[PDB]
């Protein structure tokens, strides 16, 4: 391994220095070195194992077996001495700044995966590029450096989620002594909307300002891969241009998808709109049933809205159906109306959104149910959030010849890398895996490293934990009961659960026995816990740290011999004894 | 291990079946005793790894070595012939309810964990009785069955700690978007106090129906153990009677200490008289610095109290001060005053408390500060929180032959046995425990399976979690910073933190760089994770995931390893990588 390893590290860091703790020698290099502001990567020998063996195979470049050792680009450049000669000649900027191509990293993308890989990458003297580009929405929606989940996505999301949430805070706080005349409290749509997008604004600006600190090169221009090395960017003026660089990282990510029926790109709205709309939606239909359908339905119904969600046929498919029914009856117990089993035909435009008094329009949405009952009715807003989809040409990646799947996504071995061998593709374009913003994070970072500091560490895809922020949240981490069952067989799987109540909602007289975790073990390997489920108030905090121990391969002894943190809602994963073959209820 | 083992759960046991899961004439007794009403434990010997010398080692006590065999109080009674033998000729009750004591198990004390080892006994046909008894407080103070977190403790502290957060609920919601006008909004105090106070009282209720529903006899009566197995009861008409028991658990709990200076017990009030305090408190001096003494402060401040913490040396002794410090920072920005470096000399009424309008009284505080400058300032309420102490009369104690220690705890074994073997001490009297109501749940039902099913698991005391709910939430499992460097040394200790900033605190305006969070770890055992510490909302939840992984033996490398939950505070934990050692800032 030591050599084919090595071999791969030299090869592709721009700047790196083998060292070891111990070295004044190695010192002086580093000193000589941040004195000229000149950023690398360090690999002292002495904290390997392996060092031993790596310090002799790199006489295979150096011809020396000595510490420390520099190498650019590939090129063994010297020792203490040499390194030293080219900084009194004024000749080490050069040095270090020669090579075939622009850059060493060119990131196709500014969202969660890029950003990241681009300042990890320019930490080890990877002279780094990071192009963004956010082609609008029909209406014309655009947005700032950062991504989806910063600017249509994770983080504008949750905040109105919270804005929900204290629409039942308001609620609560009558019970709990606070003197307020709700019926005098209404919400005021644009207001919220101002100020996610001044947090939305300080996340963008902030990007630029760390890009420009890291010394990374943003170009706000859109990139199109024409060969393994050559990125032609077209700027906002429409100038084309050509930059080159070592490495490529495909960052781009996915947009909505629309339904292919009359008036929907017209008239409709997608998620991309949502979270910048200049008036309250109102009377709104969300088409779709995934997590962003829901989440967004979700937090319009607790601001006031009439919403409606129209399923064409199950909720948050691919997620445990248990606890996707329960996500959705809680949420038609408070507000949210479902029109199951629909889906929609056209739509009509009835009024032109006011741009001008931000008020809605008006659209008639027709379709039809399975039943054959004809679908009718008005409304100001129509969501569209039935799925997102990669935007790479298919013929343009096919003359580089980066292999796309059925659905567009870059087919990528597991450290990442593109059937072309320098580019490599990260986040949601990557084929198979979790489409999450810690996902793409990790992804780029150690992948960064990998390229650019000899690190080996591969991203872990497994057992990923998520949250769905509907009104009651939605935590899990690992395998679906029924994936579990589908699996390793009924008779080999076991699962513990239980209603709780948390104690805010005593109280404040919400509900009993609608709160609910299990856990989905493997009775044949010691009870394993395969899956963790929670349908709770702050489930993501809940579910986090259990993720750590399903990593560690937690079984329910694990969780049995950990006491309690009283009073939480997450203390119940300590104490749970029913089981679902037993037959005995869960309820509390 | 197994004769030994055999000896004690064949000796303890009430009622138990050795059985196997593929037995006929097993189920057979089952039928006949479930029919019978009859509850026990149950041994099936084809799911134990020795259940094959165990089989073997019960000829020893039955002559026997097929299954089932079923004993009552330490006497074989049969195989399944004699069993329906009995029945038959309804012999079965008599022989299954003899015993030399009144009851199997007595629990004196019906808290958290006396209440929880009584049902857990129950269960296996322990004929138990659970004493409980209140000691009023000074100025008269009572409550139901539930002990002192269900009554005086954390549920009614954490109650109003979520009372105090929806103050900030009601100032985050404006800029949410929500419409409300906060001059006009008034907190009272009496309408908080009657609801918690209808909780408890659904608690106190629910816990006499469940003892109930497990035939547990409940009585509401003073306990004295006079010898190893009578116990003398005083009920409310001042009837003295004795009853004898099997096993006794002391379960007693402990009350709040007040310090010995004038006018203390008279006019100051604890922890046990602020849940149900009929008015409000008005300007309020807390005496103490525990976690009593903050989370008190803490949310009487957030409730729109002027609130002064009197501090005689540091804040959170035996909590790992630099996140004592930060807790303590938070609440003096945000109201809480403290005179630190304080003690009292002495309390004086100026005002007696009106009984009839539920107003406080008023009174003077005299103390001095250790630089010599004297304290004196007028309150509307004085509450002491300087400790709390065990109630067993140590005299008596000695005559039976319990053992305490300097404090009055019970000495016990890690099986919590007191010195008189039938004799078990758990929860707060237990010296050297955790002083937690999950710590004496574990404790109690674990110690009931030993009993009465012949389980063998003991609990484990060890990194058990905690949260502090302060106004800003502290929660913390394992080793302090310095608890770690002094067992460990400074040089094999590295400590990860970072600041954070919860989502939710962007667009209310809230602090950057308060939150915080740290892994305490040991570089030469593979950065084992020694202790977690974070100050945030939601702390209990985040923590408690991680207190799994951390009795697994968690690393920082697992932690690495793991992908984060986006968007949530508890996902921080999973990118760590600022040292202490590097001085670099924390700030983010
Ligand atoms: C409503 C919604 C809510 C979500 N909520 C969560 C959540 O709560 N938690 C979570 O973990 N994940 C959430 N996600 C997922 C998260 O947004 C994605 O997983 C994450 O943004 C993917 O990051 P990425 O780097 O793959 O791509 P993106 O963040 O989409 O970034 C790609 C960037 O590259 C731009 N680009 C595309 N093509 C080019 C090109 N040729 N040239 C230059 N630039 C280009 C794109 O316009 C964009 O700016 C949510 C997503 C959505 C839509
Ligand atoms: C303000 C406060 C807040 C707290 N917050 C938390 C928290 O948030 N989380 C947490 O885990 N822990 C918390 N605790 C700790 C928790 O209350 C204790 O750890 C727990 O109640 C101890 O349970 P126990 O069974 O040992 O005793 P207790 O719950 O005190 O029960 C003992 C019972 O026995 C009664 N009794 C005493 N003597 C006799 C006798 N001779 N005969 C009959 N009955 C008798 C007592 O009156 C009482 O009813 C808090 C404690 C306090 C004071
Ligand atoms: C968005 C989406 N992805 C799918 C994958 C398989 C089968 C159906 C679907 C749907 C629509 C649906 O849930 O009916
Ligand atoms: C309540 C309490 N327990 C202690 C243990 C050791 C030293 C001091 C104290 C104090 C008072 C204090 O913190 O000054
Ligand atoms: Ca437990
Ligand atoms: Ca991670
Ligand atoms: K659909
Ligand atoms: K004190």
């Amino acid at each position: 391994g030591t050599s084919q390893w090595l071999r791969k590290t030299v090869d592709s860091a721009a700047v790196i220095l083998f060292s070891k703790t111990t070295c004044p020698y190695c010192k002086k290099v580093k000193d000589v070195l941040a004195e000229a502001k000149i950023k690398h990567a360090t690999i002292e020998l002495d904290q390997l194992s392996n060092g031993s063996a790596i310090q002799k195979c790199l006489a295979s470049f150096s011809k020396i077996e000595t510490v420390p050792q520099m190498f650019v680009r590939g090129k063994f450049i010297g020792d203490s001495q040499t390194v030293l000669k080219y900084y009194s000649n004024d000749e080490l900027a050069g040095i270090v700044n020669e090579s075939k191509y622009d850059y060493d990293l060119i990131v196709i993308g500014g969202g969660s995966g890029g950003l990241a890989a681009g300042k990890e990458a320019a930490k080890y003297g990877a002279k780094t590029a990071v192009l963004d580009y956010v082609e609008p929405t029909p209406i014309g929606t655009t947005w700032g450096l950062g991504g989806t989940c910063v600017n249509v996505g994770c983080i504008p999301k949750k905040l109105m989620h919270q804005a929900g949430l204290l629409s039942h805070a308001l609620e609560d706080a009558e019970h709990f002594g606070w003197s307020l005349d709700r019926s005098k409290i209404s919400h005021n749509w644009s207001t919220m909307v101002e100020g996610v997008q001044s947090h939305i604004g300080s996340l963008n600006w902030g990007y630029k300002v760390a890009l420009r600190d890291n010394q990374v090169t943003y170009l706000n221009a859109k990139g199109r891969l024409i060969s393994p090395h050559e990125v032609q960017i077209t700027d906002k003026n429409q100038k084309v241009s050509t930059i080159t660089g070592n490495k490529i990282i495909l960052a781009t990510g996915e947009r909505p998808k629309y339904p292919e029926i009359p008036g929907a790109v017209e008239y409709g709205i997608t998620s991309d709109d949502l979270f910048s709309l200049p008036y309250f939606p109102g009377k709104t239909l969300v088409i779709g049933a995934s997590y962003v359908a829901l989440e967004c339905a979700g937090f319009l119904a607790s601001l006031g809205g009439d919403v409606t969600v129209m399923v064409r046929s199950i909720l948050l498919r691919g997620f445990d159906q248990q606890m996707a029914e329960k996500v959705g009856d809680y949420m038609e117990n408070h507000g949210v109306k479902f029109a199951k089993l629909c889906v929609p035909d056209e739509i009509k435009q009835l009024k032109v959104v006011d741009t001008e008094n931000n008020k809605p329009g008006l659209l008639l949405v027709k379709g039809h149910y399975t039943d054959g009952k004809k679908f009718e009715e008005e409304f100001e807003t129509v969501i569209f959030a039935v799925g997102r989809e990669p935007q790479l040409s298919k013929v343009l990646c096919e003359t580089v010849g980066v292999k796309l799947d059925k659905n567009g996504r870059v087919v990528c071995t597991d450290d990442e890398q593109t059937t072309v061998s320098n580019v490599y593709a990260i986040g949601d374009i990557n084929a198979g895996k979790p489409q999450l913003t810690p996902v793409a994070i990790q992804a780029g970072r150690y992948l960064a490293r990998r390229l650019f500091a000899g690190a080996t560490e591969l991203t872990d895809y497994s057992n990923v934990a998520t949250t769905v922020f509907t009104p009651l949240e939605y935590g899990a981490c690992g395998l679906s009961e029924e994936d579990a069952i589908e699996k390793y067989g009924d008779k080999d799987i076991e699962v513990y659960h239980s209603n709780f109540k948390p104690l805010e909602w005593t109280v404040a007289h919400r509900e009993d026995n609608v709160c609910y975790m299990k856990l989905v073990c493997r009775k044949s390997d010691n009870m394993r816990v395969l899956g963790l489920h929670v349908l709770g108030p702050n489930a993501g905090e809940i579910t986090q740290g259990y993720a750590v121990a399903i990593k560690m391969g937690a079984t329910k002894a694990d969780f049995d011999r950990t006491i309690g943190i009283h009073p939480t809602c997450s203390e119940t994963f300590t104490t749970l004894h029913v089981t679902k073959k037993s037959g005995v209820s869960p309820i509390v």
